[PDB]
């Protein structure tokens, strides 16, 4: 079963409003995976939800060399090294970066003081979501077996740049992992294009693919998910993961559909000039 986020977020809120997570959110008590289910419109399953229209933030770095110094030599504010981890999707707190000053961290003031932030229009469903479930999580772990509760549990949700450092975000970051298979080295999630719509048996999108038409692969998938794209998709979030640095809650995506980013797209000002 797939749970609509629409559902599952207004079931987080009224529960995080009813002071109940366990309402909803159930742990079922080296590495070692416990499963997490959920209950919404009175359904109970292990936790898989879907996603739509989430601007993907960030440059997913390459897996060659080569493409490292074709990127910078384009670059150079903004530099990438080789890739050696998994691809992640950046899903921030606001879908537009609110005003900021030239140091890149410090937000403006308004006329009062007030820090300036974009209307509740921009904010992501998906980070709402996931901020929920973090509690939910949390909640969990402490109210839960003994050995366990005495354990270090890893955020969801980064608030502060780690290690200029420490100092605290103006929009903050989800993040969901596209996962490589180690041993075969195999993309794991179906990925589609949104811009090609296809005829169903039965209403689909073509595979998505790179400019020699070849599917996405852990060669490709820096050139086929770049900065600024609208994504729909996927989660699994079925199980979180205990070991001697903690728990972890992973989100790992299993289906994708992918729109690049295009100028002078939508009826707006920006449209009518240039």
């Amino acid at each position: 079963h797939i749970f609509h986020a629409d559902d599952l977020l207004q079931a987080l809120q009224q529960a995080k409003a009813e002071k109940n997570f366990s309402s909803v959110f159930s742990l079922d008590w080296t590495v070692k995976y416990v499963t997490v289910n959920v209950i919404v419109k009175g359904k109970k399953a292990p936790l898989m939800f879907n996603f739509q229209n989430e601007k993907h933030v960030g440059t997913i770095p390459p897996s060659t060399d080569e493409e490292v110094i074709r990127m910078n030599a384009e670059n150079p504010k903004f530099l990438v090294k080789k890739r050696d981890r998994d691809p992640c999707l950046q899903f921030n707190k606001y879908k537009i970066s609110p005003p900021l000053e030239d140091d890149g961290l410090t937000v403006k003031k308004n006329e009062q003081g007030e820090e300036i932030y974009p209307g509740d229009e921009e904010k992501s469903k998906l980070f709402q979501i996931i901020e929920l479930l973090e509690e939910a999580f949390e909640d969990a772990v402490q109210k839960g077996p003994e050995a366990m509760k005495t354990k270090h549990v890893i955020k969801l949700i980064q608030r502060k740049i780690s290690n200029n450092a420490d100092k605290p975000l103006p929009n903050p970051i989800a993040r969901i992992r596209i996962k490589i298979n180690p041993a075969t080295s195999i993309l794991t999630p179906i990925l589609l294009d949104k811009n090609k719509p296809i005829t169903l048996q039965n209403t689909s999108f073509e595979e998505l693919k790179d400019e020699d038409g070849v599917k996405a692969n852990p060669d490709n998938i820096h050139k086929l998910i770049e900065s600024h794209s609208i994504h729909d998709g996927i989660i699994n979030a079925r199980s979180i993961c205990i070991s001697n640095m903690g728990i972890s809650f992973p989100l790992c995506l299993e289906m994708g559909v992918v729109k690049v980013f295009e100028k002078n797209n939508g009826i707006d000002v920006n449209s009518i000039y240039g």
